[PDB]
């Protein structure tokens, strides 16, 4: 039985979810439901625990210190900020130390519980609450960054209680292969199968057999014993029985050998399979093919609880040589014995974790034991200060151990919201290298989503991300959905939907639109009544009134502005919206611009921009400003999601085709003629070029570390205030083109007044970004492996280590960038026209 009520409930989850997560129909065991069952405990002991005030009002702050760009622009020891009560305003002049509550028990002494209200962001969901310096919040650091006023007004606080929750042996291993299944045959030209079995863990293969290569037909038979090396008590918990079908892999799926309850795998087993799309996160997948009528099948039988619980010399001194805090460098037998046989020397250094544990033996049960002693004593780790790099790389597919992965997760316990934030996609997709369902990382993730409302509402569109286009994790991720689901409140239940509704809608119009005119790029004006008059048909009412902007949380949207939405003169005829916002203390009438996309894989899209707000945080450790512009940008579904419509910014290449010929030779002086024009008053002209040097200069160096610099000018913008940054990322050292040097006044090559100051720095850019290397090269690692196709694995990831020029020193560093620099100087045009040239072939 069960309450109509609470059946209803879960009823509108799934449609969260956008999965059903009850469904039982694929699994071949109870992990899904036994972690569906699991994670109960620990969400309700964080929604019992959360503050909900606090919760309620989400305040957005960071523990760290002003950098100087900041703080210079503080040289009073004070900042006033304009206070809105209705249409009345009043200027107030604070120091940075003052506390939210310090500032209006004196705002209202100047006019005159008494002051039950409470300071929020003009036109946005965000509020100054809590005993923190204002100088410390969010807001009013990106206010002075962008030298604007600190508009708040006064409001009553938010009533927590829209916020309450719901009502709650010894012998070797062998497997027996009896055969593999398939309805219909691939027509091509009948070749031969085999099957290969491998015990595995953290990516490594520890034993491997095969079965006798046999014709392709759709039923063949083995039913034949493959014995492996390996013993059972041995068996390290967390490997896998990878099976693959060859001949060149066409299929797989795996098998955890230990299951999460601890027991060895017995029984028959049919397991249906993935297909190779032509190394990935997806390919150590514990999940089934949900196909069960198209898909490969493969059947087996396993029978046979057990798992449950002096001084050296300059040698060792080599073992520091191997300690050379390389991540992609591999490790010898050599090498790893020397990491093994001075173990506790290697413990003494946290930046010697990840290659001591790529030295451990797990295949075998004593040595894992000692690892687990060595753990037991965490002194130099649980003291040292925390490395979000060397955390992320105990984290990857290099780690299947739970409690090597559990020290992981213990440090990043110490990561304030703020860190949280930068890191959280990454962390979501670092979810996929666990063994198990239910981890130490789904749990920490869960958490911190069902205690601040800022990373919940991230933590759902990435996981929903996740769950709408990925077959191999959509269960797993589902389940950590719904368990969030079930703790963040019916106000943001309530929020969520809206938002649901709202693109599930949009998207419909954007394909339908699509199919119009998916061929010939002339945008009718019929296929522009068209859209109109959809979005008039769902305004009627369907369309939500209004919602919250999935990749600015804080902004909150009206009514559609049907006169400005278009579709744009686009391969993948993009949709254009605008909406209004629905905050009557906006302090504007600027709309709120998306674009709604069908056609390019935006997770890679989502997870350069993210990328590129890590490096911005760098430089900001080492106070440098390089003006990103990592602009929102959500995967809502296979192929589909939207992006964030930056404000009056044009291409680079659009300003090209207006001034000179839209097919003609580029010309130089465009691009600072175009930004003369755009914002007259000399004076704000010239900041317009201050913008335009730092800006070209982190997208250079941004770019070229991540290898991805070069690129058409149709793919580059430009704000009428000068900021330039480059977009659609689908997939010379980067752009660096004469018009780019000419607003910087450098007529053929020489003259460099501006140049001069891009130069320095691009360099204290690029050095700043070496001071974390290891932390780059996990990130661009992980990227590669849980965003990118099929990948050449450390050979596509080998690229960035010679982008960040690992092992020379500085100087040589700041030279071979200059260098870099200067290939661009040489080709000027060259590669553009190549550019053009090739999309005009
Ligand atoms: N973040 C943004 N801010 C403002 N305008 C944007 C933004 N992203 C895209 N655009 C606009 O959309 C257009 C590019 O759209 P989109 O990226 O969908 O094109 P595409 O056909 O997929 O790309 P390509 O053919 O170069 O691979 C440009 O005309 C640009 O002005
Ligand atoms: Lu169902
Ligand atoms: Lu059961
Ligand atoms: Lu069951
Ligand atoms: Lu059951
Ligand atoms: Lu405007
Ligand atoms: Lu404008
Ligand atoms: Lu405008
Ligand atoms: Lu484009
Ligand atoms: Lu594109």
């Amino acid at each position: 039985a069960a309450s109509e009520e609470t059946l209803a409930f879960q009823r509108q989850l799934n449609a969260l979810i956008g999965y059903d997560v009850t469904d039982v129909s694929n699994v071949h065991d109870d992990e899904l439901e036994f972690t569906r069952r699991r994670l109960v405990t620990p969400r309700m002991a964080e929604v019992a625990g959360r503050d909900p005030k606090l919760y309620a009002m989400h305040p957005w702050v960071t523990s760290k210190p002003l950098p100087e760009y900041l703080l210079k622009k503080i040289t009073n020891n004070c900042v006033f900020i304009v206070i809105h009560r209705s249409t009345t305003s009043q200027t107030i002049k604070v120091s940075a130390d003052d506390t939210p509550g310090t500032i209006l028990q004196s705002f209202f002494t100047k006019m005159a519980n008494e002051r039950d209200f409470v300071l929020r962001v003009c036109g946005r969901d965000e509020y100054l609450v809590g005993e923190t310096p204002i100088k410390n919040f969010q807001w009013v650091r990106q206010c002075l960054k962008n030298g604007e006023e600190i508009h708040l007004v006064l409001d009553t606080p938010p009533d927590p209680a829209l916020d309450e929750v719901r009502k709650e042996c010894d012998r070797k291993f062998r497997v027996k292969i009896r055969g593999i299944d398939i309805p219909v045959l691939p027509r091509t030209a009948d070749l031969t199968v085999f099957v290969e079995a491998n015990i595995q863990y953290g990516q490594q293969v520890l034993c491997q057999r095969r079965t006798s290569p046999k014709p392709f037909t759709e039923e063949v038979l083995w039913n034949v014993w493959l014995e492996f090396s390996i013993k059972i008590k041995d068996l390290p918990k967390g490997a896998l029985l990878n099976l693959q079908i060859y001949c060149q892999l066409l299929y797989y799926v795996n098998l955890l050998l230990i299951d999460h309850r601890f027991l060895l795998r017995h029984g028959e087993y049919v397991l249906h399979m993935w297909q190779l799309s032509g190394f990935n996160a997806d390919k150590l997948t514990s999940a089934t093919n949900p196909d069960k009528e198209n898909s490969m099948s493969i059947s087996i039988l396993l029978d046979n609880h057990p798992i449950a619980l002096e001084m050296p010399n300059q040698l060792r001194k080599q073992l520091e040589a191997i300690i050379a805090t390389d991540p992609l460098n591999p490790l010898t037998a050599e090498d790893k014995e020397l990491l093994w046989h001075f173990r506790y020397e290697s413990l003494k250094d946290p930046k010697a974790y990840p290659k001591l544990f790529s030295s451990v033996k797990w295949g075998q049960q004593e040595i894992v034991a000692k690892t687990y002693q060595l753990l037991a004593k965490r002194e130099v780790w649980d003291q040292s200060a925390l490395d979000v790099g060397l955390t992320m790389q105990l984290l990857d597919c290099n780690f299947s151990d739970e409690n090597v992965r559990a020290i992981a997760v213990q440090k990043l316990e110490s990561l304030e919201d703020d860190d949280v934030l930068h890191y959280l996609l990454q962390l979501v997709q670092a979810v996929k290298f666990e063994p198990y369902h239910d981890s130490a990382l789904a749990r920490f993730l869960l958490k911190r989503g069902l205690r601040n409302k800022r990373i919940g509402h991230f933590l759902f569109w990435f996981l929903r991300s996740e769950i709408a286009q990925s077959r191999h994790y959509q269960q797993r991720f589902a389940v950590i959905l719904e368990a969030y689901l079930r703790g963040c409140g019916t106000a943001m239940l309530h929020d969520f939907t809206q938002q649901v509704q709202v693109i599930d809608m949009l998207q419909k119009v954007t394909i339908d639109i699509k199919s119009l005119s998916a061929e010939k790029y002339d945008v009718s004006s019929q296929v522009i009544s068209q859209l109109k008059q959809k979005l008039e048909n769902l305004q009627n009412l369907n369309l939500p009134q209004s919602f919250r902007v999935p990749y600015d949380p804080g902004l909150k949207a009206g009514a559609l502005v049907i006169e400005k939405c278009k579709v744009m003169a686009s391969k993948k005829k993009p949709l254009w919206l605008e909406f209004k916002c629905a905050d009557p203390t906006a302090l504007s009438n600027e709309t709120i611009g998306i674009i709604f996309k069908h056609g390019d894989d935006l997770r890679q899209d989502m997870l350069i921009l993210q990328i590129l707000r890590i490096m911005e945080s760098i430089w900001e450790t080492e106070s440098l400003d390089l003006c990103l512009l990592p602009y929102g940008c959500i995967s809502t579904g296979d192929k589909i999601g939207m992006i964030e419509i930056v404000k009056d910014a044009t291409t680079i290449a659009k300003i090209q085709q207006s001034t000179v010929g839209n097919t003609g030779a580029f010309k130089d002086e465009v691009l600072s003629h175009w930004l003369k024009e755009k914002c007259p008053i000399e004076e704000k002209f010239q900041a317009a070029v201050e913008r335009f040097v730092y800006s070209c200069a982190g997208y250079c160096v941004a770019t070229f570390v991540l290898g991805i610099g070069d690129r058409h000018n149709d793919n580059i913008m430009i704000s009428e205030t000068g900021n330039l940054f480059h977009i659609d990322f689908g997939h010379v050292p980067f752009v660096l083109t004469p018009d780019f040097l000419f607003v910087m006044g450098t007529s053929g090559k020489k003259t460099s007044l501006h140049f001069q100051k891009f130069q320095d720095v691009c360099v204290k850019a690029y050095l700043a970004l070496r001071h974390h290397t290891n932390l780059l090269i996990i990130l661009f690692s992980m990227m590669l492996m849980t965003g990118m196709p099929q990948l050449t694995s450390k050979e596509d990831i080998e690229y960035i280590r010679d982008a960040l020029t690992v092992g020379k020193s500085e100087e040589d560093a700041k030279k071979y960038f200059l260098d870099q620099i200067e290939v661009c100087r040489d080709k000027g045009w060259t590669v553009q026209f190549n550019w053009f040239l090739h999309l005009v072939l």
